[PDB]
């Protein structure tokens, strides 16, 4: 049987754009691995994506994953947009690349390596680990050490 891993993820940003960061927790057989990093200039949406990307890429073997996050952006992409973008070559009708294509492509790639059960949560009570991810993400945004290379300035 495959390992069944619990993943909790969250991202945040102080502005649009501004410093931002992510936080993710992987739970397996009582063991826990935490991941967090901050970027000098990015956006909330890119951080929401990165959290999920870093968590999934951290798994070195095919797994059963229970991914819990309150990322609306990730949810919409996963249950709505992802399919179409794969059917249009990751480009808008006007041939212009889809926003954050660099990160969406990395996520999609990570997604196809595991059986994922998504648990869309609502930032409140009953989600201790998610709240923990928020704290990690907020502490990383306040002490950024990385450059979000894939970030392209609006217009």
């Amino acid at each position: 049987m495959l390992k069944q891993v619990e993943i909790f993820t969250d991202g945040s940003c102080l502005g649009n754009p501004g410093p931002g960061g992510y936080g993710a927790i992987l739970r397996y057989r009582g063991r826990e691995k935490t991941f967090s990093a901050g970027y000098t200039r990015t956006t909330n949406n890119r951080m929401e994506l990165m959290a999920a990307i870093v968590a999934l890429e951290a798994l070195k073997e095919h797994c059963e994953v229970i991914l819990s996050t309150d990322s609306q952006y990730v949810r919409q992409g996963i249950t709505q947009w992802i399919h179409n973008w794969k059917a249009r070559g990751w480009k808008t009708a006007d041939k212009k690349p889809v926003k954050n294509v660099d990160l969406w492509q990395r996520l999609d790639a990570a997604l196809g390596q595991h059986q994922i059960k998504w648990e869309w949560v609502k930032g409140a009570a009953g989600h201790p680990e998610n709240e923990r991810c928020d704290e990690l993400a907020r502490a990383a945004a306040m002490n950024p050490t990385l450059e979000d290379t894939g970030y392209q300035v609006e217009v």
